[PDB]
């Protein structure tokens, strides 16, 4: 009804393949006049549950899978309907990523997890722990360049490092995840937080860089080092930048444990078109064609597609992401996952800008993560007095 009928509106986030996805969508119309609008706005993954609530909002949501059992328990993404024969086409463990409670709530795409980048040029033998930077960095400013460069205002960049030496979100344990178990001020996610803020400290990073000042900083051959996901390898192709793909640097000898997300496309539980989104995902996207459209766009990483992994898997960028995603855990995609994002967000910022010492911001952390969330998808614009 509020979302048009005989067209599909899609979101997708803006760090990945929307023009490619765009031209998947323009061969749909070519063949059926159904008209594909591809969006990328910003904040989209806080933007769709308040539309959405209301009726609004996209037919098609592509984001990573944790927040989507959120979307689900609210009433807003809808159960789909793949036969048997499609669920062949892809890898078992990409539709658990997508099932919540017993129901598949949306198409796997692709598998995502960090890694290491780095330049070639200036480290053609990158650091295998972590704590080595401080002295790289020190030998690296001497000739005014810099280690290492990455997001420090998304805690997805910074888990990776909290999570080595013992950090973890949800206890799971006998087919559930257990809410009052978090463990995100243990001793482990405290040693791993103090030293990224330590590093912050002696000035080898700034609390200040963000998405885009990293890639800036890489890209132009400023820092030799940084941490991010496949659909970043792209412009950095188009960069002068000769770069390498690696496993992460371990932490007190343990392995870095990036959470793995599923890059997963839901149907909006209120758009008219539900029929024709199948037909797209399934038919259209979900396939050698379309995900190669997106891929050569922006990268994918390894997709749930077992036909085209099967060619993108003769990468050594792609050994690299899966040799990561394998050391770390694919996030749990249940509703608390939202309390848990925005608690380890501000504690990062917090203990990276001084804010807060790391003890008091975890502690924090810990009492939000662990607080069942009676969630409303209601707001202000709604509100009447009584
Ligand atoms: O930083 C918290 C944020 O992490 C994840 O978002 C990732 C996403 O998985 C990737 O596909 C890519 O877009 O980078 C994002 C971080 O900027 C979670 O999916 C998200 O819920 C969480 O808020």
């Amino acid at each position: 009804m509020k979302i048009e009928e005989g067209k599909l509106v899609i979101w997708i986030n803006g760090d990945k393949g929307y023009n490619g996805l765009a031209e998947v969508g323009k061969k749909f119309e070519k063949d059926t006049g159904i008209k594909v609008t591809v969006e990328h706005p910003d904040k989209l993954e806080e933007k769709f549950p308040q539309v959405a609530a209301t009726g609004d909002g996209p037919d098609i949501i592509f984001w990573a899978h944790d927040r989507f059992g959120g979307y689900a328990q609210s009433g807003l993404l809808a159960e789909i309907t793949p036969d048997k024969a499609f669920q062949d086409k892809l890898y078992p463990f990409t539709w658990d990523a997508v099932r919540y409670n017993g129901k598949l709530i949306a198409y796997p795409i692709a598998v995502e997890a960090l890694s290491l980048i780095y330049n070639k040029d200036l480290l053609p033998n990158p650091p295998k722990t972590w704590e080595e930077i401080p002295a790289l960095d020190k030998e690296l400013k001497a000739k005014g360049k810099s280690a290492l460069m990455f997001n420090l205002q998304e805690p997805y960049f910074t888990w990776p490092l909290i999570a080595a030496d013992g950090g973890y979100a949800f206890k799971y344990e006998n087919g559930k995840y257990d809410i009052k178990d978090v463990g995100v001020d243990n001793a482990g996610a405290k040693a791993g937080l103090t030293f990224l803020v330590d590093l912050i400290k002696n000035k080898h990073m700034n609390a200040d860089t963000d998405y885009s000042i990293a890639e800036a900083a890489f890209n132009k051959g400023e820092t030799a080092m940084t941490i991010n996901g496949p659909w970043a390898w792209s412009n950095i192709d188009t960069s002068k930048v000769n770069y390498g793909v690696t496993v992460l640097p371990t932490f007190k000898g343990q392995p870095s444990k990036p959470f793995v997300g599923v890059l997963s496309a839901g149907i909006n539980a209120a758009s008219p078109n539900k029929e024709l989104a199948k037909e797209f995902l399934e038919n259209y996207l979900l396939t050698d064609e379309g995900l190669e459209a997106v891929n050569k766009d922006k990268p994918l990483g390894a997709v749930a597609l077992k036909s085209y992994e099967e060619e993108l898997a003769k990468d050594p960028r792609i050994a690299a992401t899966m040799e990561n995603a394998q050391k770390g855990e694919i996030m749990p995609n249940i509703p608390q996952m939202s309390a848990f994002w925005y608690a380890v967000r501000t504690a990062v910022i917090n203990a990276a800008s001084g804010r807060q010492t790391v003890d008091e911001a975890l502690k924090d952390a810990q009492t939000n993560s662990s607080s069942k969330t009676k969630e409303q998808v209601t707001n202000v614009g709604g509100a009447v007095v009584t």
